[PDB]
Formats: C-alpha cells, sequence, structure tokens
C-alpha cells in the first residue's frame, strides 16, 4: 500500500487517490510575506485540562497517541473555527535528518518535525463522518526544531521502544498533551487537507508561528521505529512527510502581525 519510499512515496499517491492533485490540498509552503493579518480573527482558544490519553499505536507511517473523544474534554474553539472540535488523536511526521522533516515550510524552510493534533468538529457526531464534510476537522500543528529538550514529550520518547514496529500498540494514560505547546498561540490558518491518504480536503488548517524546541536525542529515538511489522525486514521510520503542495486558489490568514 501507500508509503514513503521510492515506490510508494507521496509522488505515487495520485494513483489510488486522485485527490491528491486537487483544489486544496495540504501540506503548503507558508510566505510569511503574503499571509493577510486578519484582526477579525479571534483568539484560540484550546482546552485540554480533562484531556483523557488512551494508548499509543505504531500504525506503519507514524505513532499515534489517541484520546477519548466521547465527551467534550479536550478541545479546540475559536480563532477561525465555529463551533467545538474533540482531539482525538496526534502524531508526528520527522526527517532522517536534523534538515527536514517538518511537512508545512515557512519561507520555505523545513523544520526537524511537525506534530499535528488532531480534532474533529462535534456537530458532525463523529471522526468518520467529519472527514466527509469541508469543515470537519481542525489540526493543529506545530513546528520542531533542535535545541534544548521538552520535558512534557519525553514520556512519549519513552514508551516508543514498546511499540517499535508496525500494528505494535501499549497503553499511554495520564498524558498531558498541554506540554507540548509552545508559549504563544500566533497562528496561520488556511483551508486544507489531510496529508495522508485518503488525502480528504476537510481540514482548517492552525499552523502555530512558534516552534518547540527538542533535544537531538528526543528526535534520534523517533528515528528508531520501524515502517515494517514485527519479523519482517528492518526499515526505519524516516522522513514521513509530504512534501509542499501547490496553493492554487487559497489565501492564508495570520493571527498576527
Ligand atoms: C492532518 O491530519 C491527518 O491527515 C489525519 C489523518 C488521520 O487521522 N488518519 C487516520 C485514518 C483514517 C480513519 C478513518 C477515515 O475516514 C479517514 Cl479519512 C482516515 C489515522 O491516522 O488513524
Ligand atoms: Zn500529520
Amino acid at each position: 500500500h501507500w508509503g514513503y519510499g521510492k515506490h510508494n512515496g507521496p509522488e505515487h499517491w495520485h494513483k489510488d487517490f486522485p485527490i491528491a492533485k486537487g483544489e486544496r490540498q495540504s501540506p503548503v509552503d507558508i510566505d510569511t510575506h503574503t499571509a493577510k493579518y486578519d484582526p477579525s480573527l479571534k483568539p484560540l482558544s484550546v482546552s485540554y485540562d480533562q484531556a483523557t490519553s488512551l494508548r499509543i499505536l505504531n500504525n506503519g507511517h507514524a505513532f499515534n497517541v489517541e484520546f477519548d473523544d466521547s465527551q467534550d474534554k479536550a478541545v479546540l474553539k475559536g480563532g477561525p473555527l465555529d463551533g467545538t472540535y474533540r482531539l482525538i488523536q496526534f502524531h508526528f511526521h520527522w526527517g532522517s535528518l536534523d534538515g527536514q522533516g517538518s511537512e508545512h515550510t515557512v519561507d520555505k524552510k523545513k523544520y526537524a518535525a511537525e506534530l499535528h493534533l488532531v480534532h474533529w468538529n462535534t456537530k458532525y457526531g463523529d471522526f468518520g463522518k467529519a472527514v466527509q464534510q469541508p469543515d470537519g476537522l481542525a489540526v493543529l500543528g506545530i513546528f520542531l526544531k533542535v535545541g534544548s529538550a521538552k520535558p512534557g514529550l519525553q514520556k512519549v520518547v519513552d514508551v516508543l521502544d514498546s511499540i517499535k514496529t508496525k500494528g505494535k500498540s501499549a497503553d499511554f494514560t495520564n498524558f498531558d498533551p498541554r506540554g507540548l505547546l509552545p508559549e504563544s498561540l500566533d497562528y496561520w490558518t488556511y483551508p486544507g487537507s489531510l496529508t495522508t491518504p485518503p488525502l480528504l480536503e476537510c481540514v482548517t488548517w492552525i499552523v502555530l508561528k512558534e516552534p518547540i524546541s527538542v533535544s537531538s536525542e528526543q528526535v534520534l529515538k523517533f528515528r528508531k521505529l520501524n515502517f515494517n511489522g514485527e519479523g519482517e525486514p528492518e526499515e526505519l521510520m524516516v522522513d514521513n512527510w509530504r512534501p509542499a503542495q501547490p496553493l492554487k486558489n487559497r489565501q492564508i490568514k495570520a493571527s498576527f502581525k
């Protein structure tokens, strides 16, 4: 199936998923000097105090930390959003080297990694229904640069040994995603898509201006994971990012000057 190798990577996705070449695909390059400051953009509301993490899973493309989304416990509101969006899962994209790994780019700059906190619009009842709507998902994207260690990330790093191969999962309760946020909630926003197949065009992207710093030792542990399942030949899980797609008929708004 689809992946990030020479023969099944993003260049090939359009064959099974023709929407790959569609009107609002993600990620994109964020040209900071073309983004329009929009003073009518309300502040982002991130309410994660009652967040309930359940499990961590290696799905063969990345690892997902999954949350109980059966109630309004961890939600995104405000900013460009109408209504309430519940946190369902977060995961990362990263590189084989510190100089690549992010999906979005800022003035063509690639970051070492990118975090995606995925939320769905409660008005649609469940994640599966939400992805069929143009405003079904809100994804908060955070860049990672390599520098000082992120303490709130270490609990994630430590459990990776236990989910090394595709299909492995582990218990992962009492994790607080607030430890993954930068100081500022200043952001860019644009209409886009899932960055993995089926690449559905259902996402309001909210990309934070300020990256978080993680240590080289922390990202190094991401790179020890495997794309392959247990017993299969070993392919390191690295460079699991889709490159920037054409902006086309879209505008990027900024919450700040
Ligand atoms: C930007 O974030 C994303 O691209 C998030 C992608 C994502 O959450 N994908 C799912 C799989 C999935 C399951 C049911 C469905 O109807 C579809 Cl369309 C996908 C996953 O990784 O578990
Ligand atoms: Zn992602």
